């Protein structure tokens, strides 16, 4: 919806537990995002299991539902122009040994277990994955007064 | 409750539309406590009237539940040692002119109808605002790591 | 003029070589304040001399005007509600011994005379500083979109 | 010129309207880069246009001079080694987009029009704009006394 | 010695253990304060007992040395005018409750026996800690060349 | 040893002075790795001879070597997974042209023998060093609480 694409982006354990959720949140609204929900949850492993779907044949999968279930996550929704992809550079690579200083994972971690935070990989799994984690109810359309300092 | 006490916070709208919620969250992490619930909601005029009774004889209550009703909302609850009275003092005196520089009202805000946040006043206070704001399920309890370097 | 209110900074020689001028502007940009003039300039004694005036017979006035016509200072301009009051509340006490931390001079300095800044300590002042320093088409009249969310 | 090369930098009218000049100011400063000149200006179409005369015949370039002029900008001069490709290197690419983080527009913008700051794009570029942009006294000469801890 | 006072500071396990160490070193940094020595050091509980001997009729004396001998600790030196005096002021209150935001325990800390950072009491209590923790030749003199824009 | 990996980092002279010790060490506390030994020196010639030993060819080994015995120097060990490889990818590319924003020398500096840090090139390199730099019992093992959210 060009600016009004949107996607999934999860703090997760560690992030909340090594008091990184403001500096997170922070840098999406510095680069001009528009936060259009947010939730701190304790996911259930039938909920985790159907976000890493996908994931569902690889070695981790256990460990990863149960690990994104043993604690609380911050559940987010993000707004604008390309956020998917860009969120993703933002977040940097899923090894955060591939991960350049200036992104999250390259500047706050050190192992692909406990990278901080999840972002959808796509315009398609962002939409599956915000339907999942959060009611129609729970994203908000707000006016943003900034937008007219982002966008032409 | 001791270290087990909890105080109810928001960001107002004015927060949200300046880009303040991750450096509000931020300060509140680094002093040590511990987030227990979050969400960006849109809150009622219902809500916000009983949430503000105490001032309905007030002139400016009107207006204040018009704005608070107006944009999104950060809603959440803090949890540690004495966090109502240390909640307000990071946060800074009411009127912004009385708040010294290192609060946030101090540092952020110029006019007392656009202080960026609403904190609790007292313990009975918040006891209201978090039941009036949050079910029991959406409080959460996590095992913290870093209490044993915040409490003896 | 109430929100219209004016006041005259000045990072002195000693913040310009101690690469705090981004430091000092954020902070009123991010207090609110708007900025309506702002120059790098080399100060002459004639106009040092009478922007002190009142400092005339006091023993450091010499050394003071010396030293400001030492090298370059950023003079500026900025808008607002008591700004002229709540500008000296934010650089703290003359004497940084006695400017509380939050504070510029209470984070930054240590002495007297290396006290970083300038500002104007008063409304009459400011009209006077502004005109010595600034001529009307230096200051910038312009519709800041921050406004709505700084005053009521 | 080795280390006295100088580049022309201004902060677009979207990072005046941000609140982001401290900001960008901070990142030039602790990068090593002497400010040599500085001013707000409300720049006219027609200086905009010999700005920009080499863009005349792009699509945009009604729009990006009409929008320079819309508001103020932050007008500066910076001094160095290599200091007009490497404030290039700072800013990021033209399209945000293509700005890693830890660039000022992969950092803080978004869109291609709304992207925070112009740089001179050469040592040439950089002598034509500054001479268009100041006169020769509003670029000052001051001992530096960095330089013994950034040159060998 | 004015200018040459000197003040012992360290940060306890939990300022280490939460990774404060920087935060805190840059704040006597930007303040201008010099660094004459710097270690990570484990201190016996014999060391402790005698730093805090004034304290051994105390209640909370056990556990305070137990605690500062449980884990590293960062010992330092600080070399500026008042620099006793100011530190304590920057460190904040004994009790962080008492401690107001902008200080270091009024930003970091909750409790008391978790208050992240020692300092000297004094020029007498500092001569002696300086003594005790350190050597004179770990004690380094160097020319300061930030001295000329701290000091007049 | 994996986890166990250490590497040695030097904050060079020029790094003391600019006061971006603080600094430099939150870089690698964010990151996540231990603190395992610090202290403030002043290096020998001689010592330092042996550290560049490699270099001794080269044209600029007398001039480093002189400079890095010019001032203090604040020496590091820092333990965690890959701390050598990524210690380095942090500060980035030995001459700061070539060092993009987010890393040390991208964000602070611009010449090659000014590039504030020095940090081991290999495990064997760093295993050389640190026995070159510290005695045994200088080195801590203490038990790191952040270790549960850093590595699975
Ligand atoms: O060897 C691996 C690879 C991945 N993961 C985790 O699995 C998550 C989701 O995996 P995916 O490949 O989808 O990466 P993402 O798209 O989240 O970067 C990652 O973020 C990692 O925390 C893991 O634990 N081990
Ligand atoms: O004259 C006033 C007093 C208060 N308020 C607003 O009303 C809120 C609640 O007022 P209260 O007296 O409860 O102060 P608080 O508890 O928030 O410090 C404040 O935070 C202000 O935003 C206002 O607009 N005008
Ligand atoms: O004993 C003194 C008092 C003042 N000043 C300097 O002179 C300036 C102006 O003095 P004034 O009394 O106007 O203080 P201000 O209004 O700047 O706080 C101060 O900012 C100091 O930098 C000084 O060097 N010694
Ligand atoms: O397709 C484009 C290319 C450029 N610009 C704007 O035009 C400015 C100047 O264009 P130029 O190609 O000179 O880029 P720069 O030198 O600023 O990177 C850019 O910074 C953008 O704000 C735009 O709006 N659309
Ligand atoms: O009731 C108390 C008083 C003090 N302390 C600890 O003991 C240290 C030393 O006490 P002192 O009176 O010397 O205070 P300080 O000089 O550190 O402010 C403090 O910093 C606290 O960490 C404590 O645990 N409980
Ligand atoms: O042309 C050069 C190359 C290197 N150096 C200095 O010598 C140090 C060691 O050089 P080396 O190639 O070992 O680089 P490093 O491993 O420190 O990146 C560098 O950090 C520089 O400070 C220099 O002054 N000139
Ligand atoms: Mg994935
Ligand atoms: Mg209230
Ligand atoms: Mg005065
Ligand atoms: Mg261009
Ligand atoms: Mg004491
Ligand atoms: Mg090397």
């Amino acid at each position: 919806t060009g600016a009004h694409e949107r996607t999934f982006l999860a703090v997760k354990p560690d992030g909340v537990q090594r008091r990184l959720v403001g500096e997170i949140v922070r840098r999406f609204e510095r680069k001009g995002f528009k936060l259009v929900a947010l939730k701190l949850v304790q996911a259930s492993e039938e909920l985790l299991r159907e976000h890493y779907a996908e994931l569902r044949e690889r070695p981790f999968y256990g460990r990863l539902v149960k690990y994104m279930a043993s604690g609380p996550v911050v559940a987010m929704v993000w707004q604008g122009l390309d956020v998917v992809r860009t969120s993703r550079a933002l977040i940097g690579a899923t090894n955060p040994a591939d991960a350049p200083p200036g992104t999250i994972r390259g500047d706050f971690c050190i192992e692909v277990g406990k990278n901080l935070i999840h972002g959808s990989d796509s315009v398609e799994s962002a939409r599956r994955e915000i339907a999942l984690w959060f009611r129609a109810d729970e994203l908000l359309c707000w006016e943003d007064s900034a937008g007219h300092w982002l966008y032409e």
